[PDB]
């Protein structure tokens, strides 16, 4: 699972943090390494830096690494750092939500002044959604009719089931997750269309990325449109 | 308040129900009268009719009037009956969610085989949203950034505060409500764009309807197309 | 995982269902097998039987096996069937909530006219909670202070984390789960005390049951008192 | 409604705050005045004091008066300040939850090193629960069986309905509120018994106060012991 490349991008990403910044703390294994680096760098350099978490996980990690936490209802974010399940090469469109936290991730990431994605090179894809389903957070009363709508749109949609709870996985917001495989022609339009299905709260297509840091065997390349 | 006209429309609407149907049970004063009529009809004619609620209000009234409730996750709705805050005369577009329940309302109403709106004549308007704000259900962590997005779209947005609970009104789904006055040029497109703001769950613009029953002093008229 | 003994108990349990009943549908592998048997019986005998689910799992299985679902807010349950993580041999006290659904389970199971536990023989224990921790559903804001409370009570408490969603496991009600090992010397009082910790929603000690059906190699035995 | 008395208690209460403390920020009109006073004192004396909110209201007010906010999952509370609907004179037992926020209030207030209640003189009563119902926060699926349980206990239990939303008032936690009139013979035991009803999250009886500051025409008096 490319941990050395993940750590490499985390250590490079943390250099972008400046004293006085409010930083969005992403979710997933790559973000988690970044949160540890930020925690270290805050302590060792006596920085005044606050974090806004994108999940209970990010919140609990921040606490462990002693990053002061604030909320988006109180502060704007200077830079949001987050991972991705896929990054489309030519567009820098993402699929996120493998970890079931795409809703709070999007809220922070799209609202930050800058949104930086942190990935190892294996996340790069030629075609978004070819090999990874789109996560969709759904109001529980609407699961059947959202599966219908997604199926009408050409998707193969399945409810995400839990490993440590019986039945559907539940998000930090109390909703279910449907994962849907789609042939994505126009990712911007598809993101809009899925969100307009009654019962859909948010989906894992991200189309507003400022830049992508990619850990490779050679180093860290930056991608920007 | 037009109670006479509301009762008239409810009494006429209940005649559309056929034995064996699953009926969507709307929310608000007019839908409440309909639920009473439906319960009375089920009793007096011994119909086998089930209901699917759009709110905890609808669930409680169904209990009170002995309408057996099933779930949208198992059954499609033959006819959904619901109220509206505004019905635009030329388009039959609606604003709903004055009572805070537009999200579950839309899940039921848009998915019903037939969606029938029940209003008294006072709800008819020349221009949608000229005199009533659009309810928007919002993930609580996102309220500040959603207010910003709505303001940047030209809206006057205010968080709805409560009287029987201190602070923000909370929906049946656990979220907050922002009410936003907007100049609605293209209702179909605005509905879509509001839903694509991160942190927005659903909004009160409704642009799909089968027919609108309107209680007037001379009787109930049916609007369609 | 004793699938023969679980299937055996499910097949015997379904015989207790009578035409016209409302049946509580439990959660977990043994309950799932019962739900299938029930659906088969309803179909092959053309029974008029309704279900009330204890979880999103039970809801989905009821859909799959064509059991019409109603609500506890409208109907009482004739017989609730559910599984257990442990059944104490002398008292028939249980631990439930291994699958994270103990809160809704307890709501249904304690209120049913008859509550029937279904287990294979491996679930029988000499001492409740010696080898299995008590699940505790917790308001997220409270997890730290609940860990403290449970520790004061002599428990070793740990937040349940997931792998299909990053971070804490979230219940069907949107809360967290703390699992706590305790030396249980009065189950009835411990259940009551845990529930009086601020931030605790419900716990997995069950001290009310009508009978326990146990699948053994020599047949299904029935335990009571 | 005794506004000058509330103000005078708030002004006296704020003197109890010391630099470096973490303070619990209560809910309701009297607490809101306290929050204003605290915000003023933090700014004017350049205190390093943090607040932990007991509601979305308290969080919103803190932000408005620029009190830095932390969470109970991160920090313990030195002093929690909160209001009350009733304060029984001889015992200092309280009823809280008039504003629908008793659950988060109890989580903070019971966990504080010191819990201070702020009331005007009109909140003092001879007998707890004689003139005011006990708020009870209830899992929505359980409202009928919880009404039943409370009624079996001798209570007159009624669902609290909203005025700025249709149907049941919903808490910050996404649950319903049932208000129940009871003849309270043993408050400590009743608090425990109500909490052990399946589907009850928390109730408004509070039995653990350190002191009560009372606003009277003459001044502010401290009740303790
Ligand atoms: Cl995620
Ligand atoms: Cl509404
Ligand atoms: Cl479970
Ligand atoms: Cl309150």
């Amino acid at each position: 699972s490319n941990e050395d490349l993940k750590l490499k991008v985390a250590k490079e990403a943390v250099k972008l943090v400046k004293d006085g910044m409010v930083i969005g703390l992403g979710t997933g294994s790559t973000a988690a390494l970044f949160i540890r680096e930020l925690g270290n760098r805050i302590r060792e350099e006596e920085l005044t830096v606050f974090g806004i978490p994108t999940s209970f996980e990010a919140k609990m990690l921040a606490m462990q690494y002693e990053i002061p936490l604030v909320t988006l209802d109180e502060y704007d974010v200077d830079i949001a750092f987050d991972g991705a399940d896929e990054v489309e090469e030519t567009t820098l469109f993402l699929i996120k939500g493998g970890g079931g936290c795409h809703t709070q991730e999007k809220i922070v990431d799209y609202n930050a002044n800058e949104f930086v994605v942190l990935v190892d090179e294996s996340k790069l894809v030629k075609k978004l959604g070819e090999k990874f389903p789109i996560p969709v957070e759904v109001i529980p009363s609407a699961y059947r009719v959202v599966i219908r709508a997604l199926s009408e749109m050409g998707g193969e949609a399945v409810i995400r089931l839990g490993d440590r709870k019986r039945g559907p996985v539940i998000t930090d917001n109390g909703n279910m997750i449907i994962d849907v495989f789609m042939n994505i022609d126009d990712a911007i339009e598809l993101e809009k269309e899925i969100n307009n299905i009654p019962g859909v709260v948010e989906n894992g297509i991200f189309t507003k990325v400022d830049k992508v840091l990619v850990g490779t065997k050679k180093g860290v390349k930056t991608l920007k449109k």
